[PDB]
């Protein structure tokens, strides 16, 4: 499984590959030591633009790193020592978000007639983006209706416009997790969702970006969200109203999708707003979103 | 102080308009005057440097008036240069205000007490004189919207109304070209607002020091010569300072962020028979003293 990450260790930010879910390889330093080359770019978004050849190079480096050698510790780090950022800490454009792409989410937010015949697409500013283990601001002076949304995110590899459904997966690099944290009152107040979706720190992403070659069946992916331990959301990607291929086809009809664009494909039912008494987030709340085999994205709402 | 992104000999460069006929290549001017190289290669990077950059640009322009042998190595006639959008590649989506003029809101079917805010993808951004794709296989309801755009010069969150202009770098023009059917179809405006090439911007970015009175600015839009729109920035429902205060309440505005402040009445959708854009149509948007932003709708 090819799982890429942006890590930080002793104030160096680096593009990393997860090895056996316990170690992470610093790909640039590994390339230098094992291949005596320096070609790997310093950000994952630049690596994504290189496509399959970067991924095959990374796979080769991981294979070589298993051969006996005496300087493993210069480039192979235990995950416990490494802070994971969002795989793409600074997207080049807003995160593209789909609204109401699971039937029961649409229903819990209103009724059956709120189910779209066409995708509802909005965005989150890049200033939302944060990583596994980061504190999300509670934004208490702005809203008392912060809510969680666990989602599967797709990262585009090959750039393209007018992409057909049939070719869509050819333009996909990989998959990560997003928490599309939303201020529900701000959504209603401003009508368009941008402001209520774009508060600082409200898009945890990660913990890793799994290359599509490790996930040939994305329709079988499952999203689970727990809030303070309690199961809130449990969706299957196959229940999406619009599939990933349809979303890519729609989005690209008149617009170029570019390497490293991130599409959040919508949350299942189970959001805070959906309960009678609504259950909004508060300081100290812990949110864990699991999609195997991406792993678990965990954040706490700040004090 | 009118800044631009020009292109000459296949190189894009940050420029300063001199006497509305010439453009100074700031990096090459600095090198020739000071034999130093500190000016960054994009306008957004220059904006992030703050007041330092503007004072340096002022100094270079003053020096460039002195006789000097090789003026032509850094001072070009505007007619020889292609102008891009001042910020050809924003670092995030353009922030757009909907319904910020009374009569625009009315002509579209009816006034907000809170701003309606959406975005345009960076892939929309294009420059003065560039062709806007007609997108005929996607929509037959392309429409025009002349607007004043504000560029943030200094990053901030929880910016007060009173301090708002302190976070402003300058002003440019945008054409917020919109597919009206796609707006209705997808409900949120993003898709209808984010077709490739549908955000002409420019032709220049005027530093705020040349416009201390933005409420007196006027937008005029002509389509094939004909006056369609005519707004005054003073009729905006929410002012520039209020928009900055609202936007930044829970969100960091960063150096180089662009806010399109809304279009007056006169849009194609506002006429009975609606007047949508077609291949060959020419749109000219004028805001003095920024100048005129001109684009043509492309071939099918
Ligand atoms: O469905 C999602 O994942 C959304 O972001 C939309 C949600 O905010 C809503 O209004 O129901
Ligand atoms: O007022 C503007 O500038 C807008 O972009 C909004 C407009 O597209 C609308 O349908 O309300
Ligand atoms: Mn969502
Ligand atoms: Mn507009």
């Amino acid at each position: 499984s090819m799982k890429f990450a942006t890590g930080e260790l002793y104030n160096r930010m680096f593009v990393g590959l997860i090895i056996d879910d316990e170690k992470i390889m610093d790909l640039q330093k590994a390339e230098k030591k094992l291949f005596e080359l320096e070609t790997i770019p310093g950000s994952l978004i630049e690596c994504i633009a290189e496509g399959d050849k970067f991924v095959a190079h990374a796979r080769q480096l991981a294979e070589w790193a298993k051969k006996p050698n005496d300087e493993l510790g210069s480039f192979m780090y235990s995950l416990s020592e490494v802070k994971l950022h969002a795989p793409i800490p600074k997207p080049s454009k807003n995160i593209i978000c789909i609204g109401k792409n699971y039937r029961d989410h649409a229903i819990e937010m209103g009724s059956e007639a709120d189910i779209p015949e066409h995708p509802m697409v909005f965005t989150k500013s890049p200033v939302t983006v944060t990583g596994h283990g980061d504190i999300v601001k509670s934004h208490e002076e702005v809203t008392s209706q912060l809510d969680y949304e666990g989602e599967l995110a797709v990262v585009i590899g090959k750039s393209g416009t007018r992409i057909s459904k049939e070719d869509a997966y050819d333009h996909v690099f990989g998959y990560t997790i997003v928490n599309d944290i939303t201020a529900r009152d701000l959504q209603k107040r401003h009508k368009q969702f941008f402001i209520g979706k774009s508060l600082d720190t409200t898009c945890p992403m990660g913990p890793v970006l799994v290359h599509k070659s490790s996930i040939q069946e994305p329709e079988r992916l499952k999203v689970e969200t727990r809030v303070n331990g309690e199961l809130r959301q449990s969706g299957s990607a196959s229940d999406m109203i619009f599939s990933i291929p349809e979303l890519i086809e729609t989005l690209s009809k008149g617009m170029t999708l570019e390497a490293g664009d991130i599409i959040a494909t919508g949350t299942p039912s189970g959001v805070g707003k959906g309960f009678t008494p609504p259950k909004f987030l508060r300081s100290g709340d812990k949110i864990d979103i699991t999609i195997d085999p991406i792993g678990t994205l965990s954040n706490q709402i700040g004090l």
